[PDB]
């Protein structure tokens, strides 16, 4: 219905996390979103973590109210919706606009990182757009330090989505957080790229895994995606996380630094 001095109007979303909705100020009409979690920590840490973040390239919190069971988040509205719906199955879109929205991603990555902390579940369908279609980072409920005191941390914990999730996490007791961010966003601009999701997780078991590492790029998605963009995904679905390519390479890449033009 309504949430002190705002009005719950839409849903935008709603799962295991509870509910999204667009919320209106009946006075200023001024539009936010509004997760609505049942109590039914796991939302103290989502909170302390979203009180830190101040980048243009993630979803903003505004702050919180807990009504009983019932807790409130304030977030930042982006009318553009996510990222997700932009991409044509089978098609990807045109180049200039994945090449726009990975710089975006990018943007987004490198601050979390920077403030050593790790988003764990980097995908389409949480990655959301504004009125201007500027890209931003959704959903800290996976997120979790992995930098303190400048003394990185490695992650055990498994989570995220099979698609998106760099092999090690599924080989290793123990891996660095960064460079399951990067791979992310590697499936990330595939999608973007091709329109379909190369393969359904990265194990030996998965064949589409197999013919990727054995380079059979004759094959979907690849064959889809022009040879610059494909030579930085060869850099980043690395198997091995040490030999993946960082964030600051990928701002070196050819592709990365083409410029582009619609149409
Ligand atoms: C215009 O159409 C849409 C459609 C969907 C959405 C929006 C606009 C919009 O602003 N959404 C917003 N979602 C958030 C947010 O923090 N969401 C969010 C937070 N915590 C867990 C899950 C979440 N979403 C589930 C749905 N996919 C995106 C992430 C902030 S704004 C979701």
């Amino acid at each position: 219905p309504f949430v002190e001095d705002w009005d719950l109007v839409q849903t935008l979303g709603e799962g295991a996390y509870g509910e999204v909705q667009l919320a209106v100020n009946r006075v200023t009409e001024e539009a936010v979103a509004v997760k609505i979690v049942d109590m039914k920590e796991n939302i103290k840490k989502e909170i302390c973590i979203n009180k830190m973040l101040n980048h243009e390239n993630v979803v903003k919190f505004y702050g919180h109210r807990r009504e009983g069971n019932i807790q409130y988040l304030f977030l930042e509205y982006c009318s553009g919706g996510e990222l997700f719906d932009r991409i044509e199955p089978d098609i990807g879109m045109p180049e200039p606009d994945a090449q726009r929205f990975f710089h975006q991603l990018m943007a987004g990555v490198v601050y979390l990182h920077g403030i050593g902390i790790t988003h764990r579940d980097i995908k389409p369908e949480n990655l959301l757009l504004d009125e201007r279609d500027n890209l931003k980072i959704s959903d800290f409920g996976l997120a979790t330090v992995f930098r303190y005191n400048n003394r990185e941390r490695l992650l055990n914990k498994m989570c995220g989505t099979l698609p998106y999730v760099a092999p090690e996490l599924l080989k290793r007791r123990e891996f660095h957080a960064e460079p399951v961010d990067v791979w992310s966003c590697g499936i990330v601009l595939t999608a973007m790229l091709a329109g379909e999701l190369p393969w359904d997780q990265p194990s030996d078991s998965c064949q589409e895994y197999s013919d990727w590492k054995e380079k059979k790029t004759y094959l979907n998605p690849w064959k889809k995606i022009d040879s610059a963009p494909l030579a930085l995904l060869h850099k980043i679905l690395v198997e091995n996380p040490s030999a993946r390519i960082t964030i600051p390479d990928i701002k070196k890449d050819r592709w990365y630094n083409k410029p582009l033009k619609k149409g």
